[PDB]
């Protein structure tokens, strides 16, 4: 019971703030109503708090063991029992397309449900992403491959995404794994891939679908020359699904990691043990990097949501501790050393810390759910009035923030959660130090923060001609320009919005200067990550303020009890964030406006 | 070689070329320790740290200490005990020990530089070795009879602990309930349970351990002022010859499972609970416990800060080495060209930004701890600063919560940039950075949490000091500012100084206003930690600018080769720090100037 959920805040976002319930019971969501949506959330949260979180500690303390002769890993029993609970509930098929056995839902609800698993035992969701991959394979496959995809979903096959080599991590286009075409149309895959999550998974599944990037013999260089291949761990009867002889793809190593230990991260050898790794060209077209980005987009969304889920339970653990921990006198009585001892929530620094954890946790939850409301054309239309093309671009804009800003913030603020526990925070008896360790990776896999910030600026703004960015900017301007109990917050958001506008203009300026002085492009890189974090801070403060506006209406209408307390908390968090976090963007804008290339010209030997 | 990467060059630069500690070497107390010998000592202990000490860094974490309930002892991994012996066989546990106890006299600035190397390589190894230094503190505070015991303890190399914390008394030391009962023969029986005691047992490293234990005599008043300090040895011993005798009634009952620093056994210590009394001797035969124990706390706080700084340094240098060799991607000037030559990642602006962020904070932090150390000796303070003994003590006291709190928080925060530089490989235990991060998370907790550091800095080291020490340091900064390649840095430092002045005035106002409005004091708590961090950033920027000013002189004087590269890097770091770190203090002042008590008035249930 390390895991502390927050269904109340999820439902508040989904229904009171974004109005996702407007599509429930109609059109694609004809057979799922708002009441059923709430029950699913409570139901998955109960499961996550119980059987899923049961093995969170066991997975870390008793991690998988590799047998190098069998090329298999053994997972701890308790974690396998949590996996079966997940499957027994159909939760690995939430959001899956109906024709694959799934229950149709808005993506905003899907990610709200997944948050609970990510918070309770994130590696369990990763192992359980096979059906989601089946659906992507289906959408990209031939009619015949669609039959395989349908079999794989029904049988709950696991799956991996196989890009990375020792020399090709961020630079995916540098991969050397080759594909050799056979007369009958299959391919033989030959190479060694690195850091593959779930490349083996004990006996959780009867098969694993490896989606592998490889370069066909004679194809061009870079990512443009790569193709994507279905490489099953086991050959199988293409009609019935029956498992056949082992295919030539074997795990040859399993890493020892800082955290996320129960997730087997593996070296994957294809065609190196005298058995060919047969692969099938996905969709029988050569378009690998584009096809795989369907998968990368899901991964990046999941990692951000993972980081955010972990910070939320980190905060709630710190809050529960602080409420019961007696230490010291009220500061108003610090001189009187017979004064009553007080619980530490009375101390200002603890309150500063708890409100920092809360505002960022709840602001990040708003960000990923907001992002998810642009992931269905029909929800984007109903809740935002935006057509499908703009909705896809806005979602593409927000993904590197969910991932990049979410991962970095969660990890940083978990520092505060741990500090709230004092020395006990450093003990394994409490979950926070594992939160920190499990979440450090989120800034690295699915593309590093620097790669996130590069994607945001060059592809999601510049190549987009700023359309999505402009749309979101306009929604922030509209909120600022609309009671008067939010006057200070709106003034602080106006400055923050102008600051982010300034950063954007400055970075664009550097880019166009690179028409004349190539070296000027470096300034964009120097400021890329700070720009991303600034936008994320802006979105958090804006969405918190929106939440405060709804909380004010509900308090004015007569909210009582725990509702009153909740809405009061939203008002305090939006105000705190605007006064304590947003002003720093002014300084960041001025730093970005004065970047120079001194640090680039410096001799490497001077570091 | 090892995980540990030393920087003797930066240390010697700080001691000799910047602070001029050598001006006192070779004369008076340091009569028989010349500059050449000091350099040789730094080189020698650095090699010990890089070899035998660092050799068991990983082992101590992967094969951690075990508690044996059969004997109430702790057993340590063999590889670590061997490192400890390398340290004793060289005499490095007598680093800055008084001469009459067998030490070599040396300036504290040199002592802490020597210790930095052990703290970088295997910090627990130094903590276990703090016994001789505790003997010296027992000597200074003890009776004439006890001076003989402490001398015996130093000569035999007995271990030592500082025993304050209880389950209900951590930050609030004064709330401890452990109890001292005076006996007819003038000894005391100590009765109680102390928690989280570092080195409470240590296998067979030593023939005795001296527990220095705070306890409340029956009948004494409340709080810390009612506490006395007691010498409680693990074994009774002959007070004249030192022969080890009967076991004393102080036993370890438990060893904590921690995020990091695993090889440092952290134990529940029970006194008088296992059927034989814990006999203790009133230190100095006076009742002055919390003042006496603070002689020890001061050393512990300096050690933790230096430790955090030591760990950030070797973290940075591991990251830098990795970046120099890792090929990934094309140069940003050739982004579009997917045929462009691949480059090492030091060519990437974000990596260069990350490295210079690590460099400037690591080297800035080293300057701070060594600058602080030049005020710990009256002779050094006079010779290098021209300040007398009283002002030197107040300045040192002002700077300790900076070394500890700002050093603690900064090291852990920037190791994130170190780990990010390795990409996905930073998450592997194969590289030392994830352990650096785990080992240093505690630095913000033990020896007083960051919040306690901040309260001490403001309430005791500034307000009670009536700002004398603070005004002296501010005067040194202003002097450097008033004095042309360093014009911009001076202008940015001038802004930063004004910013910190503002924060000081605003928090003092909040405090003084509390006489008419009690709740006003909360705004001091709300801002105290941010104020501490700002002063830390200001000192880093100032000292780095001082270093660049010396580097300019040396380059103008004709430096070449490796020296030139080093001096160039000092110029780049100072400028980068001034332009990228210091401006954020402007926004922090404005946030501090607008603090309110909304977060204090909010109902706990709205969190
Ligand atoms: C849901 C199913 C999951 C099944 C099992 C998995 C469960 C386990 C979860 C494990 C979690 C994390 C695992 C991982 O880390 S997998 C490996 C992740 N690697 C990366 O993220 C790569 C990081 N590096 C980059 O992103 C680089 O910037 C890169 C894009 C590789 C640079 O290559 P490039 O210079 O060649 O790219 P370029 O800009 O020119 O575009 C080339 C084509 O790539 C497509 N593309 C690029 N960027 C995007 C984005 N953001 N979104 C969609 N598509 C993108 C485009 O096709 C582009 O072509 P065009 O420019 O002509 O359109
Ligand atoms: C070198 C030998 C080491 C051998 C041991 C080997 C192992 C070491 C390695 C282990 C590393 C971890 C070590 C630990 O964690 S030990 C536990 C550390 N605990 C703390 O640091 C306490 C944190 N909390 C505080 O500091 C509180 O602020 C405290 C002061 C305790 C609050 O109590 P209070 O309200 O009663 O304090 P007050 O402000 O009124 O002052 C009371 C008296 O305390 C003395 N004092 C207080 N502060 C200082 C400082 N900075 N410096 C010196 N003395 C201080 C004063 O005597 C004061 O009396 P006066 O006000 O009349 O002067
Ligand atoms: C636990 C774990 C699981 C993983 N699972 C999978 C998986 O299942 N499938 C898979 O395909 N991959 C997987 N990965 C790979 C992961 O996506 C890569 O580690 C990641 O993209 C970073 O690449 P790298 O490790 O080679 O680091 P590098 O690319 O070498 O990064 C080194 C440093 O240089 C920086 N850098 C590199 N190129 C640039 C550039 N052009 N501009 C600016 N900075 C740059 C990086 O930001 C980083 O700081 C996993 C990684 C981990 C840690
Ligand atoms: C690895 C380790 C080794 C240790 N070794 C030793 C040892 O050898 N000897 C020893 O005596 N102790 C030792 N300690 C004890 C350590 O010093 C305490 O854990 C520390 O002082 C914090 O106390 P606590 O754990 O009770 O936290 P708490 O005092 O309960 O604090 C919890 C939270 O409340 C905050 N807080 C508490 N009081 C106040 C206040 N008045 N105002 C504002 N915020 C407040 C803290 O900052 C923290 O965020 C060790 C601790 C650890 C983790």
């Amino acid at each position: 019971s390390h895991y502390k959920s927050n269904v109340r805040d999820q439902v508040f976002n989904l229904f009171e703030v974004f109005g996702v319930d407007k599509v429930l019971g109609a059109d694609k969501f004809s057979d799922l109503d708002a009441d059923t949506a709430r029950e699913m959330l409570t139901e998955i949260a109960r499961l996550a708090e119980g059987p899923i979180a049961e093995s969170f500690v066991e997975g870390d303390r008793n991690p998988p063991v590799f047998d190098p002769e069998t090329h298999t890993v053994t997972l701890p029993e308790g974690f396998k029992k949590s996996m079966r609970a997940l499957f027994d509930g159909g939760w690995d098929k939430v959001g899956l397309a109906e024709h694959l056995g799934g229950i149709p839902m808005p993506r905003a609800l899907q990610w709200a449900l997944i948050e609970h698993i990510l918070g309770a035992n994130p590696a369990a969701y990763m192992y359980a992403m096979g059906p989601g991959m089946s659906e992507i394979f289906y959408n990209n496959g031939t009619d015949e491959q669609k039959k395989w995809a349908t079999i794989a979903a029904e049988r709950g096959w696991g799956a991996t995404m196989v890009l990375t080599e020792p020399d090709a991590g961020s630079d995916v286009g540098a991969g050397r794994t080759k594909a050799v075409q056979q007369p009958d149309g299959t391919w033989h895959i030959e190479g060694v891939k690195r850091f593959i999550t779930s490349a083996d998974s004990d006996d959780l599944f009867e098969n694993i679908m490896h989606l592998v990037l490889a370069r066909p013999e004679g194809a061009g260089p870079g990512t443009k020359g790569l193709s994507l291949f279905f490489v099953p761990k086991f050959h199988f009867d293409h009609e019935t699904g029956e498992i056949g002889e082992r295919n030539g793809v074997f795990v040859t190593n399993v890493e020892h990691k800082m955290g996320l230990k129960v997730s087997a991260t593996c070296e994957l050898s294809l065609g190196q043990h005298g058995i060919p790794a047969v692969g099938w060209l996905v969709g029988e077209v050569h378009n690998g990097i584009a096809q795989m980005f369907d998968v990368i987009e899901q991964a990046r969304m999941m990692v951000g949501t993972k980081a955010i889920a972990t910070l939320s339970t980190g905060y709630l653990n710190a809050l529960e501790y602080a409420k019961e921990r007696v230490q010291g006198a009220d500061m108003t009585q610090m001189t009187d050393k017979t004064a009553p001892r007080v619980t530490i929530t009375h101390h200002p620094d603890v309150r500063r810390s708890l409100m920092t954890q809360k505002a960022y946790a709840e602001g990040l939850r708003a960000i990923y759910l907001y992002t998810a409301t642009f992931q269905d054309a029909e929800v984007a239309q109903a809740v935002h009035g935006v057509d499908g093309d703009l909705a896809a671009r806005v979602n593409d804009l927000l993904l590197p923030i969910v991932k990049g800003f979410g991962s970095e913030t969660a990890y940083a603020k978990l520092t505060e959660s741990l500090q709230t526990l004092g020395g006990s925070g450093f003990l394994q008896d409490y979950p926070i130090e594992q939160y920190i360790r499990d979440s450090k990776i989120d800034s690295l896999y699915a593309g590093t923060t620097a790669i996130q910030a590069q994607d945001f600026f060059f592809r999601k703004i510049i190549r987009d001609k700023g359309q999505a960015l402009a749309y979101v900017a306009g929604e922030i301007e509209q909120f600022i320009k609309n009671n008067g109990r939010l006057k200070t917050e709106r003034e602080l958001l106006a400055t923050a919005l102008a600051d982010v506008q300034g950063m954007a203009a400055s970075l664009t300026g550097y880019l166009m200067a690179a028409q004349e002085d190539a070296a000027s492009i470096y300034k964009v890189g120097l400021g890329s990550v700070r720009f991303l974090m600034a936008v994320g801070d802006l979105l958090s403060g804006w969405l918190l303020a929106r939440q405060a506006a709804v909380a004010i209406e509900k308090l004015d209408a007569g909210a009582t009890g725990a509702d009153k307390s909740f809405y009061e908390g939203k008002i305090a968090a939006a105000s705190f964030f605007a006064k304590n976090m947003l002003p720093l963007l002014t300084s960041t804008r001025q730093i970005i406006e004065n970047l120079d290339n001194d640090v680039m010209e410096l001799d490497e030997a001077a570091f």
